[PDB]
DNA sequence: AACTATTTATAAGA
DNA sequence: TCTTATAAATAGT
């Protein structure tokens, strides 16, 4: 980036969907490219503000999402969760 | 990185997790900038060659994948494909 | 595990 | 979309 951005919702609709396609396409990237490297499976599935699905699978969806559902251990999960914060002075 | 680095499997064993453990959390990491940036909803399923798995999910994880299974539409999807290459 | 040069991604200005 | 300068990730150590 020209410049360093905070990482909270982008408020411009169209700076929004610039930023929503790009960092997209560098996302399935990067997990094509750990699936690849550290032979893993990865899913990757998105939905936009919209509501519209775009996915990444390395081998095969529904192999995937089979597997995680049947999956009976515990793992590592990671979420959102949002925090109250004070902002700079200004 | 210090070296560009080929976009094949990592023959050294313990190279390859820790390759792993690093990408893993710069992946999850960017998942989490791309749903709060642009306000949408990601679900992400990673299972280790060991079938050890490890996930992120913006919302919730079965909500996400609820709303997967029932969507109905053509879709961008992506997928790894084997392709044979000369050096 | 931390730290650093080299690379990879990406945001603003066009 | 493009360009470029800048920030962020990561590969070796």
């Amino acid at each position: 980036g020209r410049k360093k951005i905070q990482i909270t919702r982008i408020m411009d609709e169209r700076n929004r969907q610039v930023t929503f396609t790009k960092r997209k396409f560098g996302l399935m990237k990067k997990a094509y490219e750990l699936s690849v490297l550290c032979d893993c499976e990865i899913a990757l599935i998105i939905f936009n503000s919209s509501n519209k699905l775009f996915q990444y699978a390395s081998t095969d969806m529904d192999k995937v999402l089979l597997k995680y559902t049947e999956y009976s251990e515990p793992h590592e999960s990671r979420t959102n969760t949002v925090i109250l914060e004070t902002l700079k002075r200004r």
